[PDB]
């Protein structure tokens, strides 16, 4: 099958000189850099680029992408890119963005030993424990694995909001905001929690009120 | 600046809208999920999506994406994506693909305190101190940060070889095979490395080969 | 003060010729190594070490101590001890000691950006959280700090259950055993906070069940 | 088995009693915290405290162990221990300790999976890699262990030295300066590497010099 790869090449070229036919300047605008209003935190197997699900231009946002878009408080790939992006991109908005039928989520919730995964994974059941009572309470599983979704994105905008970066320049300039969004693969259709943002910080803030 | 956002949302149904008129079953495609072919480690300040640079169709690449693309060995993040997409997808190939004028390798290169970012960048610098001499002796400044740019790619390559998942993977099966590749904003085009996959492997191997 | 160091090496032949004084194979026991018996989970600034609290045996303990005793999910150093020490040197008791007075907690509780060591100590702003009703209850501000002393060792101790290889080895062998107690620099008394070992299991077996 | 554990009680007490015996303020002085000097990382698998091989006193050194005494760049646990030491504690020195005999070495050293410590013994296989050509050149197995367990040593220090933390602290007041030592449990010994802390500055000055 070693023909496979060099195809990805061939695609490349014509997706380039359609991009021309479409705009003579698309690699001109690219080439100026004005930074990032976004920081978008999303799933690796999330299916459809941000750019696309959002229709936001290119370099318009500033993107991580891990298994069910967690942020994690000892991980340092996470943690770096959210003080770079608030500090030093000053970007305006930050997204979480999880999706439906997420398979890190669903792989969570299997009884096993998935090796270097379990430890990434142990957050998701984290965080299935913090809202036990409500997730238990559905019947359907279905209805509780997009449940479970859910909550994650809030869980993790919630991670968000304890940062020192995010305090601060809230703190000081109103911005960044944070979002929590999921994506739907069934109808391509994004939603809103509608994360209540500044009632967030404010329940974080009772210990770490910070100037 | 409240509209900007609640915009993000009318843009999302106008894609879902003529990804419908582009074809029917656009949705419905992307629903019956088979597993991506590749693992796609890009750098979180490169522009366009993977999707777009290389033709893949939606599902058909898992993708994470950090601050200059790095494969550390210390990062569960990245490690725990790699084990996932070789042993349970069963990915076959996985892509670094670093970028020029990336704000990373350029950040790392400056002697400055970026807090939590510092042990982040510090692995670029790394990257640098392993090739010093080929490095100083390039003149121009520019040219020699495109060097490291290939460079740093070729090198996080290298760590994905060194993953017990990969080797055991390729001895058993042959698969995944690695690519590390660099986008050019200036014309939009992928260049491959040709990075030597199977010396790379050789070369570890003297201290940990395994069955 | 150039001195000062080379002094530790007299003090270090001071206490080898001693150590044979009091006992002549004192080194020729510690060379032929019988596996430790216990991993020892502690925290940096305790100031005794565990070997003179628990009056064991050199080799006995398996030791990892950082700051505030903590066992995170995304942490590789403490993960990685935890899998070695269940898994290789089959460890029979895992003890995560706290101690009253400590440094680590009492920073974390402190409203302010300490840089690099935020997102460590944040883990331990999320024990408060988890136990935020019991511990604002308590008016003395000391006598709180001790609770938030000991709910750490628990949560900690919770955190080292949920690891598979903790699980794996339990259910096959009926050990190790999770011990969670707390050292007090005042009366040298080492206390045992009784955890319920096998209703944690329990509790994080209702959606993380293995075999 | 029951016993053995209530049994650690018991040594708890004998050993306040003779040390309050030993000394009537050893647990006055205990309590009246004096910062450390020392910030102290070790191995988990070293069998006596640096406390007992130093002849330093209790609360002098604060102390971070790990299996093979490594320092990451991506491990906050250790990077935040190190920042807490120099830029809070204000030590005065920083030792990396290592050990003849390490385990951790020697499994880093076993081409075999082990799971969760691969990407954790992969640091010491890159070691190994960095000093490959004086490795090899070494015919015997053990010589070339103990060679090992000593080039770790220095490499450890060369990442301490990385740190902006130490850097800033070193450049403003003379301090904390690095050792590398290592322990041989033949003999008790404390050996001195003689890590030219200067040299491995500057070299690493070339592209990361702050002010
Ligand atoms: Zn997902
Ligand atoms: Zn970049
Ligand atoms: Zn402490
Ligand atoms: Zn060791």
């Amino acid at each position: 099958l070693q023909e496979t790869h060099d195809k990805v090449f061939e695609n490349n070229k014509s997706w380039a000189t359609e991009q021309v036919a479409k705009d003579p300047d698309f690699f001109k605008k690219l080439a100026a850099g004005q930074n990032p209003e976004y920081l978008w935190i999303g799933c690796s197997d999330s299916r459809i680029p941000a750019e696309q699900i959002t229709g936001l231009q290119p370099g318009d946002a500033f993107v991580h992408r891990n298994i069910a878009n967690l942020v994690c408080n000892t991980d340092l790939n996470v943690m770096s890119v959210i003080e770079y992006a608030v500090k030093h991109l000053k970007v305006k908005h930050i997204v979480v963005c999880g999706h439906y039928g997420c398979g890190g989520v669903k792989a969570a919730m299997t009884p096993k030993d998935l090796g270097l995964m379990n430890p990434w994974l142990r957050n998701i059941r984290d965080v299935y424990r913090l809202h036990e009572k409500e997730l238990d309470a559905i019947a359907d599983e279905e209805a509780r694995y997009e449940r479970l979704v859910e909550l994650n994105v809030y869980e993790q905008c919630r991670n968000v909001v304890k940062t020192a970066a995010l305090q601060q320049s809230y703190a000081e300039n109103g911005f960044p905001v944070i979002h929590g969004w999921v994506f739907n693969f069934r109808d391509g259709l994004l939603k809103d929690l509608n994360v209540d943002f500044e009632t967030i910080l404010k329940d974080i803030q009772k210990i770490y009120n910070l100037t």
